[PDB]
């Protein structure tokens, strides 16, 4: 094959070797037209699924791949700090929120996700990976009107990501410090795992031990040419569970959102 | 995993099973229940792709997975068999040909396939794999207005597409005894691929010998749930071409069309 997206990936993939180790000291400002030109990329609709797969897992376009994807998480990483501090700093917090680069997409992702749990007000919902920014928790109780509990494993992110929800004046929205085996001591109808909630073997493999056969359970991945922003769930990572629905992204939305259920 | 679609296919596999020790020969009228099980299951627009590879090529539905593949082929390759002596014996061709099974998704199916390969009138196309009941052949002409040729390798299964053609009154439609390596003798604008025919590594290395760069190429393929019919045409089966569009099929056609161009 000959997809004129190979040679595009592999000069972005050139401008980005120099930064390789070290993406972590981007300049988040500097950087968004290089976040531009991947995502053009990522959103080409006329891009097939198998067509994507071709690119993506050819060994010839790892190295590409690897740089790709380190920039993408530490850009993303840096942008929610930075909005979690200026939230927590500013007389308009929500106003300030509404600014955050991502803010329509999660709105988009929220709503979706939504359709494919069927939430319902007074329903109670885990988030697990919440981050400094803890938007989809806020959301799931701002709009969806859920009782949520979200769950940070760094102590020093759990404290400033409670800064952002009472700075907001969110109710019904509380952050527990600790890994994901906290859902032992939990009662809830809907859990959902973050993109970047990392290791996924671990992690599923722990929610496995502690939901039933009933409880929702809806994680965010990666698909088609999306997939050059972060490494999609494997299917190993799933085991012991049943695929029940998905919503595949559009526009600028990045997440593919998947519904399973424990086995049986 | 824990699908309940597992049982519901390995309980049809097992009635196909003990069907084909009784008989080589296919009941036709009788197998129809069977057939419109297995549709049902190739239909339901709920389960997304990823979904369907989970659960079709699972490795404990491998055995029953190939006694459908081998039913759905054995049974299709009969219905045309059998419509193409009623077409030759009939006073009504047409009327004929019109009852014939699968009739309405093949109009359906070109009509997705002229569209994404832009068919003009007066182009010459090639049909590779034609059958006893060379629909795409007699359609591509009768409708289209294209000059065709239509590859058979079996010369008694080409003699009966022959006289179907003459009954049906169709001109323009031609039919070639060989395998695909006849297209090096002929001048085409369109080269088409038949979901049957096969093998698809080996046709496609051949065709890759003898076409160039701009001829549009398009070949017929299973995806989603529709892949528990018949095994679809892998990346690897492609390799020197790109894709270049892509119809996904909905009601009840079967196929999904791909265009590909020779690479580079
Ligand atoms: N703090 C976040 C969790 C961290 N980020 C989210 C990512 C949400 N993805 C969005 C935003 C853009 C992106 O992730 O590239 C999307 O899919 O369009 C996650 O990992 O699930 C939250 O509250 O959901
Ligand atoms: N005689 C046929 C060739 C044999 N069948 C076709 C398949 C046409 N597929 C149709 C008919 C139903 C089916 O094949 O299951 C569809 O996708 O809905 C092929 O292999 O390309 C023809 O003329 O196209
Ligand atoms: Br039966
Ligand atoms: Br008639």
């Amino acid at each position: 094959s000959c997809y004129i997206y190979w040679d595009k990936i592999k000069r972005i993939a050139s401008r980005l070797e120099g930064m390789n180790y070290h993406f972590d000291e981007m300049d988040t400002s500097g950087v968004m037209p290089l976040l531009d030109e991947i995502e053009e990329i990522a959103h080409d609709s006329t891009i097939d699924f198998e067509s994507a797969k071709h690119i993506l897992d050819d060994a010839e376009m790892n190295h590409a791949l690897s740089l790709i994807r380190k920039f993408y998480v530490n850009l993303g990483m840096k942008l929610e700090m930075e909005k979690a501090q200026e939230v927590i700093e500013s007389d308009s917090p929500w106003e300030t929120l509404r600014s955050f680069y991502f803010y329509p997409r999660y709105l988009e992702l929220l709503k979706n996700e939504a359709a494919l749990g069927r939430f319902r007000r007074g329903e109670r919902a885990v988030f697990i990976g919440g981050g400094p920014l803890p938007l989809t928790g806020i959301l799931l109780s701002h709009v969806y009107g859920m009782r949520v509990n979200v769950v940070e494993i760094e102590p020093d992110i759990a404290e400033l990501s409670r800064k952002v929800i009472e700075g907001l004046g969110v109710d019904g929205v509380n952050v527990i410090t600790g890994d994901e085996t906290v859902i032992d001591g939990l009662e809830f109808d809907v859990l959902m795992v973050a993109a970047l909630a990392e290791p996924k073997r671990r992690v599923f493999r722990n929610i496995h031990r502690y939901v039933d056969t009933e409880t929702r359970i809806i994680y965010r991945t990666y698909t088609g040419m999306r997939a050059i922003l972060y490494a999609p769930v494997s299917d190993d990572d799933i085991t012991g569970f049943r695929r029940a629905g998905v919503v595949l992204p559009s526009g600028k939305v990045n997440n593919t959102s998947v519904l399973v259920f424990k086995c049986p």
